[PDB]
């Protein structure tokens, strides 16, 4: 299909980001709602990341999953390039986190499965997840989560929080990224924070490069050990998507089954 932006009605800003503006939208012949990220050409050729968008929605355009963002298409004119995506109506994961504080091991274990589902099924299709933050998390009209960046690879900053140690050590990273990325998003949503939190760039490199981590007292021992158990300095020390869905607590916690499958 041919879209422009005459092609659609534009409603209030959803969001911003460092490169791009997400817009609600709706189609004008069939009303169909969705969202519309603008992001300015110029700015992405500055940055030198026109081709890993360019890559990134190549892979996107593949994954059909009830927990990963749907990419509906694309266009583009002299000035921009717009991005056709799915409307998801509960908004960040990072907005809930901030006005619940933390969650309970009920809604954290649901997510943490939901996560690993849309991984399995990026993983049987040689699809891998750089890391995983949750301002690209969002929440469908059912409070599913929906994957929404972008960040995969077949195989191709920033804030180090949410980075494996191999990824900053310049180091080799595979599909076990992703599962420090669970590891890391487990934590979080237990306690408020990640795991590696701090004040400068420097301090987070050392804490995530020593794997150096403490849990709050109300951290429960079937959190501790699934969270001890993914982040693991060496990657292939690191459970299979398969152990994080039938780990004991995630299967006594979360509220959807774990269709790996
Ligand atoms: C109350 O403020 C909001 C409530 C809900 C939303 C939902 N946005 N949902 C989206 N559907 N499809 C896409 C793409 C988006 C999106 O990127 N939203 C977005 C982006 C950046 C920041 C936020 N912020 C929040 C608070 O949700 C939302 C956005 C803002």
């Amino acid at each position: 299909r041919q879209w422009a932006l005459e092609d659609f009605e534009i409603g209030r800003p959803l969001g911003k980001g460092k490169f791009g503006n997400v817009y609600l939208a709706r189609e004008k012949q069939s009303k169909f709602i969705l969202a519309l990220k603008v992001l300015f050409k110029a700015q992405l050729e500055k940055a030198g990341v026109e081709h890993q968008l360019r890559r990134e929605v190549e892979i996107q355009s593949h994954l059909r999953h009830p927990n990963i963002l749907r990419l509906y298409g694309y266009f583009h004119d002299a000035t921009r390039v717009y991005l056709i995506l799915e409307y998801a109506p509960l908004g960040t994961v990072y907005r809930e986190l901030q006005k619940l504080s933390k969650f309970d091991e009920q809604r954290t274990a649901t997510y943490i499965t939901e996560l690993a589902n849309a991984l399995s099924y990026c993983h049987s299709k040689r699809v891998i997840h750089r890391d995983i933050k949750p301002e690209n998390l969002l929440l469908g009209s059912a409070g599913e989560l929906k994957i929404a960046d972008f960040g995969w690879s077949v195989h191709a900053c920033g804030t180090l929080d949410y980075l494996p140690p191999e990824m900053i050590e310049g180091r080799m990273h595979d599909e076990k990224v992703d599962l420090w990325s669970l590891g890391v998003l487990c934590y979080e949503f237990l306690v408020g924070k990640p795991p590696f939190e701090a004040n400068t760039y420097q301090e987070t490199y050392k804490r995530i490069s020593r794997v150096e981590f403490t849990f709050p007292d109300f951290v429960t021992e079937g959190a501790r050990d699934l969270i001890s158990r993914l982040l693991k300095h060496n990657p292939s020390q690191r459970p299979m998507l398969r152990e994080v869905l039938e780990h004991p607590w995630i299967t006594a916690n979360s509220s959807k089954p774990s269709n790996c499958q």
